[PDB]
This record gives structure tokens, sequence and C-alpha cells, in this order.
């Protein structure tokens, strides 16, 4: 799987930048937003909805249309700099309680 960057230093460099990340993605089919992925860090691989943080280098897929980019980053990606330095750890925690919360409701 390869493991997640947690150091202050993107993974990606050349992807550091919005624009780079938007032109990954071309022509769009998903139910999830391209801009809001970007915004997240987000750019394409271009294989079915497979993205990836230039920062974390953290892998993500299977984009359900009520699974948002941020929240998604924070779950799976919590150690990332880039995701901290955007949001918050106040943000960080609401999500990550969010998430272990629906392990309840669920369970
Ligand atoms: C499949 O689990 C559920 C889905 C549902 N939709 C969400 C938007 C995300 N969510 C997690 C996810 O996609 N994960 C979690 C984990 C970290 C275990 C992981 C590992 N590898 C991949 C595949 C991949 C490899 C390389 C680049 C990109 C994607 C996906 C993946
Ligand atoms: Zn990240």
């Amino acid at each position: 799987m390869n493991f997640p960057n947690s150091t202050n230093l993107p993974r990606n460099p050349s992807m550091a930048d919005y624009e780079a990340r938007i032109f990954t993605f071309g022509t769009w089919i998903y139910s999830v937003n391209k801009e809001q992925l970007a915004r997240a860090g987000f750019y394409a691989l271009g294989e079915g909805d497979k993205v990836k943080c230039f920062h974390c280098g953290g892998g993500l897929t299977d984009w359900k249309p009520s699974e948002d980019p941020w929240e998604q980053h924070a779950k799976w990606y919590p150690g990332c700099k880039y995701l901290l330095e955007q949001k918050g750890q106040e943000y960080i925690n609401n999500i990550h309680l969010t998430h272990s919360l629906e392990e309840c409701l669920v369970r």
C-alpha cells in the first residue's frame, strides 16, 4: 500500500499547485466534484475515480455521492500535514468523532 507521508514536505511537489491538480482530471463523469477534490489536495490518476493527495500520497477510490473530499482525506489520512494546515485540528477531531460515532449506530 505504501506508508502515508506525515512530514511537512509534500510527496508530490509537481502537484502542489491547485491548477496542476485540476488538469489531471479532464472530463470528469463522477458524482464527486473535481474542483472540490483539487481543493482538498487531490489529483486524478486516470483510473476510474482514483485520486491521490499531493502531500500525504494518500489514495482514495469509489466515491459515493454522500462522501466529501475533505472528510475522506481526514478519515483515511489523519496525519497529512496539508490537511492540518487547511482545516485545523478542531475540524479534524469533529470528523473523527463523527466517523467513530458512526461505528456506534451501525453496529
Ligand atoms: C474502499 O474503501 C472505501 C472507500 C469508499 N470511497 C471513499 C471516497 C474512499 N474509501 C476509502 C478508500 O478508497 N481506500 C481506503 C484505503 C486507505 C484502505 C485504500 C487503499 N487503496 C485504495 C486504492 C487506491 C490505490 C491507489 C490510489 C488510489 C486508490 C483505496 C483505499
Ligand atoms: Zn493528504
